[PDB]
């Protein structure tokens, strides 16, 4: 079975995209491998330097992901800056990275030395770890391969000392029937107020059609979300609803959010419980970084033979 | 009231006369009345090899060298770059405050990209490391030489920066340009470049062929010798006080010595000078725990004062 790490954004505010479109299949992979999870809180710098956002950001991070099923047992689970080896072999890697592969880089192309170098601190995290797979989206597919063409150069250089990563990679509809993404502002999150919830399912974007009529539930964004939260039985119901007439679409939003509340109770009280109590979450994050940490030991005694230290 | 002052040691290459009577003794006399801190910068050194077995003794040998030359880890902080690592995690966090442009323009990238070669990620980057090494310690005064000042401007700029962000974080840092040149065997300033050296550590045999290279007139074994013109008495007035160089002209002006024993006298004037460098150096590589010890000892000095600083910095990107 192969080593499989994945990065985590602190960044903002998880979203039920994140959760049916990543976070639930790494929860239950966790049984078929041992994963590796990070919050890379060190990446979240390039783009703001407000401390107590920043910190607030990772204990909430690791909160979420911890309530929605991360379990810290199986998996390898930590915030990336505990574990600080990272951050010498960025150094060594940039030794071995031409400029031009770094120029060539997306993030940056599509302006301080933060971004422009954080492909070389992505794979540090990747290589310190022997990472066959990284699961990410198409937008960070040529980070994984830069790493991997930093791997080759320093194989060829020292003998084969890394692994070479190799990137892994069904829509959630957001609120305007775009894809869900904080970026397009169309997300309903999970760890929101109840008002805030109710809000977000407010705005979904609905057909005009009059509350006396059979409704069109092939092309509703409401039951494109409710069938995230249905079986087909609860499916044939709600469509049912939509073609008997006699419900507007509000009625279908009041039905989500309760939908949506139910299916989050749990991590929801998790989320709360670790936040009030943030010895245990600390806790918990340093007992990930004593793993982390002695898998990255063990790879830097042997980068520091190769490069004297 | 000694403000702080603080030099990245190159360790690569073979120290020599110049080196010494030129930077190093000035540097060592410094350490009673400035505030001295010095260390190995064996990082930037990964940015031209990274072949580990030679950078491991280069850093020992260079270690041992200074030591050996008088920097005494009592009065000064010493140590290892690399040992302190505090000073990785500062990078990356000045790289957030840092423009492209400012490292685009950095001398050391720009002649790189000039002659058409193709640069590191290290070789652009290594000034927001340097401007880290110089931040991390609350450095007063950076010793420079006339062509190297471009990067203390870089950690001023960078220092600014944050400040303008986060407050009084830094204290901004200032070179200062060195104030007589150490002539080579071949006439001219001695340097590595040039090949006109006369090595400090080495053997007896180096020494002897370093000296024996020094240039000279053909001014005939018997005649008088204008000691205002030779190299070998340039480089020999290095080892001699006021009596000992006017004892050396009286050789030159009475004729009857030709350069040949001149240039015996000058090595034994070498071999003794250095004699106690040459020997304190072989011990320490020697019995390489010994200096391990005074490296660790550096480095916890060091440490103590980076961790100060990071504590600060923690507060303010909230680690």
């Amino acid at each position: 079975a192969m080593r499989v790490l994945t990065g985590l954004q602190p960044s903002g505010d998880l979203h039920i995209g994140n959760y049916f479109g990543a976070i639930k299949q790494m929860v239950d992979a966790q049984e078929k491998s041992q994963m590796f999870m990070f919050i890379a809180n060190y990446h979240a710098m390039t783009s703001s330097q407000d401390g107590e956002k920043l910190k607030q950001n990772s204990l909430k991070a690791a909160a979420a992901f911890l309530s929605l099923g991360i379990d810290p047992q199986k998996s390898v689970f930590w915030l990336q800056s505990d574990v600080k080896e990272v951050m010498e072999l960025y150094w060594i890697l940039s030794q071995f990275t031409p400029m031009g592969l770094l120029e060539r880089a997306h993030s940056y192309k599509d302006a301080s030395h933060g971004l422009f170098s954080y492909p070389v601190l992505m794979a540090a995290d990747i290589l310190l770890f022997d990472t066959r797979i990284v699961p990410v989206g198409k937008d960070q597919i040529q980070h994984v391969e830069i790493a991997r063409d930093i791997a080759l150069k320093v194989n060829n250089e020292w003998g084969e000392i890394f692994t070479l990563p190799e990137a892994r990679v069904a829509v959630v509809v957001g609120t305007d029937g775009a894809k869900m993404s904080k970026s397009y502002q169309n997300t309903i999150d999970i760890f929101s107020s109840e008002k805030t919830l109710k809000k977000q399912i407010s705005s979904i974007v609905t057909d005009s059609t009059a509350l006396e009529d059979p409704k069109d539930h092939e092309n509703c964004n409401i039951f494109k979300i409710a069938k995230l939260f249905l079986d087909e039985s609860g499916q044939k119901e709600l469509q049912i609803r939509y073609e008997k007439g006699g419900e507007g679409y509000g009625h279908f939003k009041i039905y989500l959010n309760e939908l949506v509340n139910a299916y989050f109770k749990e991590a929801r009280e998790k989320y709360n419980e670790l936040l009030e109590k943030p010895s245990h979450l600390k806790e918990i994050l340093d007992f990930g970084a004593t793993k982390a940490r002695k898998i990255a030991q063990e790879k830097m005694q042997k980068i520091y033979e190769k490069i004297g230290l």
